[PDB]
């Protein structure tokens, strides 16, 4: 019944036949002969499926365990809104547990937070941390800031002709110019004030906008090249060497992102009466504050920390991240965190807390958050896509949701650290 | 329907009949008005998967889109290997897609790297940083240190005493009674050289030790309590003020795991011949380098980067953890490295390239890795759980490869950059 | 005798002795705080001090020899120190000539440091010799960073919004700007931590440093702030977001004072027979020391080998704050490949953060003036306010840039 | 020779492309010949030359040296550090810094005075090397780290000096990059040009073991010497020190014109929050560089290495029975520091380094006189600190 290459090839190439009338073992064959590149099975396989599932056979038998992929799922998922969208050469899907911690008090409603991680203890720890805040009358917040950015870097002939672009970009004539092309490339594409830096001959750039509810790389970038474009017409000389010269800065370590800002800026408060620090948080505000000092702050100089004077924030972060469809490995920045610990009250026995988080990268339209699952995680908040009559506001709200869970994250952690055991 | 609450607990409390006894309806009447809290659910309910069900059933209740969790998966998941380990009020899972990138040819192996992402292109591209690698004749790496650390803070009276303290550490008697005291608390264990460093009355002491092929935190930890204990019975005036002082440094970025390292340090490295560059990666040498050097270097140099000299090695960190039932909030500091790019070759004309990455966070035991939908990923990699013949090494092999697949990403992202897109 | 001299006293102290006068001292007549104003001449009155002081000491012969004698205390006493007891010589040498932007400068440079001088001396050789180097002044605006506190979060995030907003930047600047003529405040910029506000108020101040004068501004800013936002607290006028004297990215990525940028190409030739090394030992030198290994060291702005030398040394000869070596040392030194075959070296130094003045602080000083006269910058510039505080700095950039040829080429040729 | 010429008659030799006796004469002429080039001659009139000893500058110090540059000399004490009393010379031209530091001085005093101790001591260079690949500079880093390795290093290092003492190594690789950090202690000198000649001959025979190994620069900026950078913090350069003090309520009130209170307040929102919101490394403090700077100057440190030496945290908290004395510590990981060589072998440099009783080598114990200059370093840091802080406290 398996037929030899030559006959399986005339049906192959037959277009009211196709890969549908053939074998698994048929289509195998033709790969192992070297009649179809591995490449080719997405658009040769009529289902996205069983694209997945001869991948997956060829895979195995390269592999030193042949059955190592038997527990790694791929039935019954939604490949349509992940093949040539999200993520390439696929062999199936990855479950992360997701737990829920709540209600988040904060600015006068109340959150139900969805948390996929692996780490024990964290939703547990968050969620009475959740309880600390709830007692102590809710949480505050505000968003200082919003706009992603790209920072590419373009080299002039002489250093002196790199001071000549960057004071030109200066005027408010060339500037318009710029914010005029870049701002055509998109409807919410509105260009903030150029911030530019020089190294040599070197010139780099830092384009800033905000993206609607879109986390905003790819509407920025597109802005970004057609506002260098412009920029050539002025400057033929001008070489576009990278469209990101690490100046944005995206997905590394930066003091830039925590000075400047990037995404979403935001900061979150409260203040825990002595009882709730007492019934819910084990300890008193008093231990609470020398820890924070010591650690958040004079711990975090001592390692030579730029941005990370918190516990783990970047925990709450990066669990969120992952429920709500969001780029996990943007949670380098958007993990930065200052975390805030005073004595509040008559006795000093109450305790304000902040967290000021200056560069949330977040969105809920587009990437991960398109796919069916992330979007019921986005659901639960009341900010799963874009917001029609008021555009930003559901990205905005989610990036406030992240701050005052990480805010109870830092409660919970930082009593459990002052506390012993 | 819904029968009164006393026969209800009546019912509940009888081990002959259980919670199976009772309806959904009634298990949720008795949560509503005390009694039962929430969280008890995971030990009283007959099964896992229908205490998640009544979970997700209360908090659709709540939601101001009762209809939010319909699209969130939750049925027929292994929840065994869950409750009480990885996650708490547990609702569901969710899926992130996984691709494969390879073969990766590193130290004359070929190694199938699996990748959660839900970013388009991203395993594609890496995959051509691999074509690249193996037609370059493969790449080669090196595990240069390896100690998983804790960073406690302690406080004496005055920092004369803290200087005593860190004194008495320094000598090999002092250091022997507190190795000892580390070393007794598990098999595993081996105390490695103390990092101490003062703030005035504050002592930051860093404890390192391997930890076979767990990441090992809690080992550690437990070793450092032991340790600290033993500390305060040659001085009894310290007080411990956290087992974590932000000095170990735990997903935080900090220049100390920069310089010191923590897990693992490694280092990779590849010579691409000027055919391959030109013909896979689409671009010269001459331009890479200019790249490398203007972006990954001046550029993170620009934005005050420590530790972020490199293109999107977080990406890769973020994909292979995810997969891997790593911990993926330890992207943070995992995610540092420097990707270096220079001629090479007798025409000059071949790319040489190194990525170094000082603080790879790892275990294939523990954690997330003890799931067996991340044990699959893991059992690609032939990585999975403990190595009886030699500890470490599955731990050391799994940040080979990422280290690897790091440098395959650098490849592809910094050709596409270079080829202006 | 003792009631004799407290007669004399009440005429004067001139007519006095040393040792009568020290006798009043030591027997508690008079008390030691009040010999500053009853002692007329200012030499006389550091040469009582010494005395004084000697006699506590250890060792009393200790100030055998700091001089003292025929230097000018009158623009020192109340100005530039107190409680002096003389002063401390610091050899000046000079390197020149300095081929920058069509001119040639004879660059002084206090040190005790051997071959400082002559390294940064063969660095401007090779640079004449390479057809001159080339500078631009990028930016200008000296900072200061109050912090201010609120009630809480919320408020402070409200007073961000209104610093923000066309009508509040107005009222802010017209406060500041009323406190100087040459105040003149530029784009303010914020940061919050929690109920904390930092405001990072920038603005040139013509040819002085500028912090005096950017305080003056900021307190009167600050205070008309205040009455728009009634429960603010002023915690400190300065809250560490300046940042005056300790490392900060703030000043490596906004700059302060003047950014500047300098440059040359050097032709092979001039490497090799000047230099005594080649281009490409130059590159491979400097992208390994100032660029990764300064990377692996975990540098903010400390990307060259040794900008704070020539910073310091210059400095200290132009009465310029050395303490301000600290920020005004930031340096990024890019060298690369240039000219038809890739032979010749192209040589940059950027320095972001140089602060800087002509006039003011130990610029009031004669020998200091003496230093600044022989590059021509002395003073305040008339018909062009500030252009001898920048002309200062492009000296200071392009100096900088002749030590980092020379030391670069040393460490290549091992 | 020379002497029968005169000053107009030597200059026309130099012009003409083609050794004086006396020093100030040689300087003399020098100012007259640079004179030529200046657009106005008459500019060096007033930098003075004169009667100043140039013998111990010319091959030493100074090149092209044309005078000197006076820098006033205040005087802040009595600091009472470790039960002793120092009067700190300070060169500086920015006024009420010497009084301030003063007033910080006086506090301190009444307070029961400071105490300081020393962590660490070693001078630092880190050069960079070169492999033909990353698992070659991964096997020398493994070299390094054995017993056997470090053993033979620490031979070829302390063969070159007396001092000479080599502690532990620390490495990093970049790829075939390999940077080693060389530490030791070099007697009361502040180190650099013994430290330099050790890590030459140690490089030298670690080259023996690895033939194909590139010496690409002797400091590689690994060390970390005069630019900031985050190694020096944490594992420290120079001296590291801690000195602490504690201030009675009454002399917060009466002294520094503030409470204890609102001290550590500012202290918390300026030297920990507000560097922090800087992206600061090391600088968690008010003004450490201008004490540094001040005392260096006066004491003939190299002034340059105040970029290093001025890392300092200074922590405020409260103290004593009622919890109203305020505690002040401050930290000083990276003092780069000498008593010999450098300009401290010229006798004013030597006059401020004798009223500190540290001038010279401690010939009883090696480096205890430069031990003692960086814990006087520290304390006059403290004192600043807590004046300035008051300063800014009380709203001035
Ligand atoms: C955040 C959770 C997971 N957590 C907790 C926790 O919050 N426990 C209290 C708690 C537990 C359960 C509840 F239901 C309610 C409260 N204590 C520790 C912990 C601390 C020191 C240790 F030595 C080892 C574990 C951790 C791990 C922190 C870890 O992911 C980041 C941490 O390392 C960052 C840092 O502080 O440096
Ligand atoms: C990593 C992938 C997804 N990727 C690629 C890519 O690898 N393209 C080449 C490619 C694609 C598919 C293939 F099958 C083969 C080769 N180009 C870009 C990109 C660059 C600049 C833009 F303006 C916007 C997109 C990205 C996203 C960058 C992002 O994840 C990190 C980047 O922002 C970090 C940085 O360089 O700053
Ligand atoms: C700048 C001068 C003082 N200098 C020179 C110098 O330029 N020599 C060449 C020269 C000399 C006289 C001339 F007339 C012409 C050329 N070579 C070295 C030197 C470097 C590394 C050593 F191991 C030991 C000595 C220094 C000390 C640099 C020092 O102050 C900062 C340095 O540590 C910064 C760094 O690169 O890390
Ligand atoms: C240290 C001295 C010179 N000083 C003082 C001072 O100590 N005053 C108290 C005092 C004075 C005289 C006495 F006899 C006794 C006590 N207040 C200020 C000052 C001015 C404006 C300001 F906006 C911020 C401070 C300065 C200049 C600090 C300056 O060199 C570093 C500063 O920029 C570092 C910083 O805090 O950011």
């Amino acid at each position: 019944e398996p037929r030899p290459n030559e006959e399986c090839l005339q049906i192959l190439g037959n277009a009211e036949k196709g890969a549908k009338f053939l074998s698994d073992a048929e289509i195998i064959q033709l790969v192992n002969a070297k009649h179809i590149p591995a490449y080719k099975l997405e658009t040769l396989i009529e289902t996205h499926e069983r694209g997945v599932s001869i991948r997956r056979q060829l895979l195995s038998k390269k592999l030193s365990e042949p059955s190592s992929l038997q527990y790694l799922p791929y039935r019954d998922y939604n490949y349509s809104l992940v093949m040539g969208a999200c993520c390439e050469n696929v062999i199936g899907y990855m479950p992360i547990p997701v737990g829920v911690a709540g209600p988040l008090c904060l600015d006068e409603k109340e959150f139900q937070v969805p948390m996929a991680t692996t780490e024990g203890c964290l939703v547990a720890s968050t969620n009475r941390g959740c309880r600390a805040i709830g007692l102590g009358g809710g949480a505050s917040s505000r968003v200082l800031a919003d706009g992603m950015t790209r920072g590419p870097v373009v080299r002039l002939p002489r250093a002196c002709d790199s001071a000549e672009v960057k004071a030109w970009l200066e005027t408010s004539e060339g500037f318009a110019v710029i914010k005029e092309a870049f701002d055509s490339t998109s409807r919410f594409a509105r260009l903030q004030k150029l911030h530019t830096s020089i190294a040599g001959r070197n010139l780099y750039i830092r384009f800033q906008s905000r993206s609607g509810d879109a986390m905003g790389m790819n509407m920025i970038s597109k802005g970004t090249e057609k506002a260098l474009s412009k920029l050539h017409e002025y400057f033929p000389e001008m070489q576009i060497l990278a469209v990101s010269g690490n100046y944005c800065t995206d997905k590394k370590p930066a003091a830039i992102n925590w000075i400047e800002g990037r995404g979403k800026s935001v900061v979150c408060e409260a203040v825990i009466p002595a009882k709730v620090v007492r019934e819910v948080l084990k300890t008193t505000t008093e231990a609470m504050i020398e820890v924070n000092i010591n650690k958040n702050l004079v711990g975090s100089a001592m390692a030579g920390s730029i941005g990370g004077y918190n516990a783990h924030a970047a925990n709450i972060v990066t669990a969120i991240y992952i429920a709500c469809g969001q780029d996990a490995a943007q949670n380098v920045g958007s993990s930065n965190c200052i975390t805030l610990m005073e004595a509040s009250g008559p006795t000093n026995e109450d305790l304000y807390i902040s967290c000021t988080m200056p560069s949330i990268e977040i969105g809920t339209v587009g990437g991960g958050t398109n796919l069916l699952p992330q979007q019921a995680c986005l659901q639960m908040l009341g900010v799963q896509g874009a917001c029609k009559d008021n555009p930003g506001e559901n990205a905005r709200q989610l990036a406030r949701i992240v701050c005052g869970t990480v805010m109870a994250g830092e409660l919970s952690l930082m009593a459990a650290l002052a506390a012993g055991h």
